[PDB]
Order: C-alpha cells, then structure tokens, then sequence
C-alpha cells in the first residue's frame, strides 16, 4: 500500500514526529526503522524495552510522561516498499485504541531512546490501510 515517511526530529534522547497528514486518520499502522552501534541481535532483543513512547498530550507539570498502550514488536520486514538497510532492525508499533487516538488527536508522537542504545537513529513509516 502507500507509505508515509514521518520525519523525526531528534532533541537529545527524544524523537518527535508531526502527524498532521490527513490520510493518517483514515487507517494507518506504524513502524520504526532503527540503526545503532549496538549489535543487531541485541538491538532486536532490547529496543522494545528501552524505547518508550512519550505522551503526545499530557498537560501535567510532570516531566517525561509516557503514553501507555504502545507495544514495540520486532518484525521480519515492513509490509511495504521502503528503502533497504542491511544493518537496520524493524519494529511495529502495536497501538491500543486510546494510544492511536491520543497521538492522532494531538497531531504528534514522541519516542525516548536512552543513551544505552548507543548512536541510535530512528525513522518512522506509516502504511495506509485500504
């Protein structure tokens, strides 16, 4: 299907993407493409527990509020034609109803990548449904 590349802006440990593309509210599933100085098998194993989705809409005075209902799952491949990377690891974002709605309504998504992941680089893709 059609693939929408979502530009992620890195600000230290945080990665932020704008979700204002109108096509995203019509049905989309998201994937992360990850490259790191960390060995590939280790990144596959640890990235789903190290990377945390941030709250796209928290209005509290608490810093670093997380978005619950985001399960990062390692995948063999993204089900769409995307730039190939021999050394990259791919992950699906298994979003709950509330998580998907929270990001789409806020028009934003954020991801925390700790320094333990090393020299990490993230790319976010959405595959539009039907």
């Amino acid at each position: 299907s059609r693939v929408v590349f979502i530009e992620l802006k890195q600000k230290g440990v945080m990665w932020e993407g704008a979700l204002h593309d109108a096509r995203l509210r019509e049905g989309a599933d998201f994937w992360l493409s990850v490259r790191s100085s960390m060995p590939g098998h280790e990144l596959q194993t640890k990235f789903p527990q190290l990377c945390k989705a941030g709250s796209p809409d928290d209005v509290s005075e608490v810093v670093n509020v997380a978005l619950s209902g985001v399960i990062i799952r390692p995948v063999t491949h993204v089900p769409a034609a995307i730039p190939l990377r021999l050394e990259n690891q791919y992950f699906a974002l298994d979003l709950s109803t509330d998580a998907a709605r929270a990001m789409l309504d806020a028009g934003r998504c954020t991801f925390y990548t700790p320094a333990s992941l090393g020299d990490v680089k993230l790319e976010l893709f959405a595959v539009l449904r039907t």
